[PDB]
Formats: structure tokens, C-alpha cells, sequence
């Protein structure tokens, strides 16, 4: 289908120091008990945006404004623990800040 | 793949009778004209959540509570405007209140 659902939007007036959370970061293969790792790459990853990588929760940590920068395209990867290797493919997944 | 992405996070402490953006019904098949009518359905449909039909845009309109509720499963359609047929599979996707 054409649905785009890879995407988080921001409230810019709720963003500054304080962790807003954002989403999270799942694959339908986590079985629950914390053997895969959620990690985050792309525009602003572990500086604007930072991903707890075993619950997959994204959080904004940095004031965000939309005039300013508009949207981020960041990459989700999920890497078995123990072995580091790929488990789902890289996604790219945008976040859009509301103003 | 696995990345299940239909789903977007309300947080709870801004919840009110002021709509709160939540996100965003897109279809990639939307020209940006308003030749698309995007439609809302499902659990807190029109009571709880409220949709654009032009943009997309969903917004919560009530004072919401994870431990009354954590999760919305709510139905999203695209309708092309002028004749009123899909043209997009009817799709499921979800809203969790967090904290």
C-alpha cells in the first residue's frame, strides 16, 4: 500500500532539555526479552534524538523549532545482542517537528 | 520487513480540550492538491481523536489517561475526492498514550 506510517511528529513547543519522547523503534521478530538492539543513525542520532536500544524509545533531547530545521531522516537498525549482525533490514524513518 | 511503524505515541500530561497534534494520515499517492480525502474510524473516532480531511492531520481533543486506556485502534481510509473510491487498502494503526 502507499500508507507512509514511517514517521514520528514533534511538538516543538514541548521540546527543549528536558528527554519529550518521541515513539520507539520495534520490530515484529522482538520477542520481548531484550536479544535485540535497537539503534538509531542519520540526521541528529545520540545529539538530537536519542533511542534507549532495548525498549526502542526515542527521545528528543535538544529545542527543536520547524522554521529553523523542519524534519529529521534518521535510520533504524535492529542487530541481534550477541552478534551484532542485522536481524530486520535498515529503515529509514523521518521525524517531523509541528509547530 | 519487521518495523511496525503504524502506530503514534499521545503523551498523556498534554492531553486537554486544546487539540493536541498527534500525527498524520499520508497517502504517497497524494499530490498535495487535496484530490485525496483522508477519513478516520475506529476506537475515540470524532469523541477522542478528530482528523483533517485535507491534511491528515489527527489531533486529540480530550484530557486522555494511560491507566484508564493505553491504546486506540483506529482504522485510516483514503479516499480519492472527487469520486469517493479508495485508493488505498482500508489500514489499520494504533495510538498509545504513554507514561
Amino acid at each position: 500500500s502507499g500508507w507512509v506510517w514511517n514517521q514520528f511528529f514533534v511538538l516543538e513547543e514541548y521540546t527543549g532539555t528536558d528527554p519529550l519522547y518521541v515513539g520507539k523503534l520495534h520490530s515484529d521478530m522482538d520477542r520481548g526479552d531484550g536479544s535485540i538492539k535497537y539503534i538509531l543513525s542519520g540526521e541528529g542520532a545520540g545529539i538530537v534524538f536519542t533511542i534507549d536500544d532495548t525498549t526502542g524509545d526515542i527521545h528528543a533531547i535538544q529545542r527543536l523549532d520547524r522554521e529553523e530545521r523542519s524534519q529529521y531522516t534518521l535510520r533504524a537498525q535492529a542487530l541481534d545482542r550477541r552478534t551484532g549482525r542485522p536481524m530486520e533490514p535498515e529503515s529509514e524513518f523521518i521525524i517531523k517537528i509541528q509547530d
